[PDB]
């Protein structure tokens, strides 16, 4: 129940990155994938006998919506003078029925994911901006546990689905601060580890 959902959520947070220029490093990948959400980890291939990575890496995000946006955007983009391949891990299958269940459950909500939120922007002023598409039920930015500094992303929940669709359409890649917002619909319901019979 709650255990197999956690297993799929963990796979949903990871994105495969292939065709990485041999001279490119972990920081180049970090800067490139950080706009979609804060990076939890970068697992990179290493050929001990040949030196330098084996052209691919696994970027792990904190939330599955970040991985979905980094997949939609970022695939085929040029990095270091080589077009990268962005996909999902090979074992994403035989986990897919739960990924599809989480997607069905997400459709019951009018929740959107927002990344690349400028550090100086707060909760209420992000709420005021996105309130242009309709009445907002909740608007919350993710915070750092130590300092109350937000992590550059959050979730907005709308009363109507039209508002939700309008917001993603009109606000993805919007110039708010020096940063371009990355906005997508949620791919999970709020708190996916619930399964309430
Ligand atoms: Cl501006």
């Amino acid at each position: 129940g709650a255990a197999q959902r956690q297993r799929a959520l963990a796979i949903m947070c990871r994105v495969y990155v292939g065709s990485i220029y041999y001279e490119l490093g972990e920081d180049t990948i970090r800067q490139a994938f950080a706009p979609f959400g804060p990076i939890k980890s970068i697992d990179m291939s290493w050929d001990s006998v040949t030196m330098k990575h084996k052209g691919f890496a696994f970027v792990e995000y904190e939330v599955p919506e970040a991985a979905q946006l980094a997949l939609e955007q970022m695939n085929s983009v040029m990095l270091g003078g080589r077009n990268i391949k962005v996909g999902r891990p090979s074992n994403i299958g035989q986990a897919q029925p739960i990924i599809d269940q989480l997607a069905e459950e997400a459709r019951a909500f009018n929740r959107i994911y927002v990344a690349s939120v400028h550090q100086d922007l707060s909760d209420d002023d992000i709420k005021s901006v996105f309130e242009a598409f309709g009445k907002i039920k909740s608007c919350t930015l993710a915070r750092d546990p130590t300092t109350g500094k937000h992590k550059g992303y959050g979730f907005i929940e709308y009363e109507k689905a039209q508002s939700s669709q309008d917001a993603v359409s009109s606000m993805n890649l919007f110039d708010l601060g020096g940063q371009y917002l990355r906005v997508g619909k949620a791919v999970t319901p709020p708190m996916p580890l619930l399964t309430p019979a």
